[PDB]
């Protein structure tokens, strides 16, 4: 979603990012 994009981006970088968008 789009927090989980906020927040796995800060974590892991753009491929955070992405994973985040994503979730599952």
């Amino acid at each position: 979603g789009l927090f989980g994009a906020i927040a796995g981006f800060i974590e892991g970088g753009w491929t955070g990012m992405i994973d985040g968008w994503y979730g599952s």
